[PDB]
């Protein structure tokens, strides 16, 4: 019954738009709002950020869902790296605020702490929902020179093997030719 | 003036919706709208289907906004092989569809062909949805084993140097503290 708004959302708005995109309410995009939440309201006002996820599981989605960076635009950048943090930052100056769960808050929430570490789902839910961001932790951080690169104005050749147009770093053949193939 | 729905939307709708979530009307996630709707129609009727692309610019996008399929849920895999194609494939058995663009349709969209070969925008736009379909190509595919794998029960165990959650597989360390930190 606790008011959970996650930026313009009501807990209940984001739920119907994370169930619509995602397939499930799944407590990683729940968890994954108030993360994003928390993340977007210590960054300077106005400014233009991009984001890292740390793990592929459930939060790119609520920040895709929650913020202009997705997969496709590049803004979002995926670290698949098991670690369920989110960080937001600014563009320009690679200056940002890391957001994770921090296990030594998950005392009064039992469920919450039992998901987060498999330990072997109404209850958690309602969890999620009174814990908000009283299981969240935040950093400053600023990120590596490597990740605010000027990208590269690749040259686009022909692959002699599947015919295909890809860039000509990748090599004489391109990257699926020489071995990245998912297919039979 | 042409009449081009993308699965339930018509191309009008279509342009909304990605130009709202993706930041911009941007060719590749417009062609990608196309491809996604042709590989759609080429699945048997009702079925259960997960997404493959094979390079990260645009188009997974045009599958997330259109298809259940996200970066988040994990049903959508995205190989940076610099391809821009996609494949929607069976779940079950692996055996899908994979779409991409045909060069050699291009004879009569300069401007599509400029684009994709980056050759040095009110007119590429028309072009796009005029060409629509007629500018791709269709193969039948099946996934390799590996990309039908059971994904595995991983235990979570406490990094001794963050100090959060990860899996154990990954070593002594998290992937992060390992090396794969982007923050200084
Ligand atoms: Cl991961
Ligand atoms: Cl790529
Ligand atoms: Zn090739
Ligand atoms: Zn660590």
């Amino acid at each position: 019954m606790t008011a959970r708004n996650i930026l313009s959302y009501s807990y209940e708005e984001y739920v119907e738009k994370i169930t619509a995109f995602h397939g499930y309410p799944a407590p990683g995009v729940l968890i994954g709002g108030f993360m994003v939440d928390l993340a977007v309201k210590n960054l300077p006002e106005g400014i233009l950020y991009d984001a890292i996820c740390e793990t592929r599981t459930c939060l790119p989605d609520a920040v895709q869902l929650l913020t202009p960076c997705t997969f496709g635009n590049g803004w979002l950048t995926v670290l698949p790296m098991g670690l369920f943090a989110v960080s937001l930052y600014d563009k320009f100056t690679g200056e940002g605020v890391r957001v994770f769960l921090d296990v030594e808050k998950m005392g009064p929430w039992q469920e919450i702490r039992n998901w987060f570490l498999k330990l072997k789902s109404e209850r958690l839910f309602k969890e999620i929902r009174e814990a908000g961001p009283d299981i969240l932790e935040l950093r400053n951080v600023k990120l590596k020179p490597g990740f605010l690169e000027k990208k590269h104005k690749g040259k686009i050749v022909l692959c002699p093997q599947c015919r295909e147009a890809y860039p000509a770093q990748d090599g004489e053949l391109c990257l699926s030719c020489q071995g990245g193939s998912p297919y039979l």
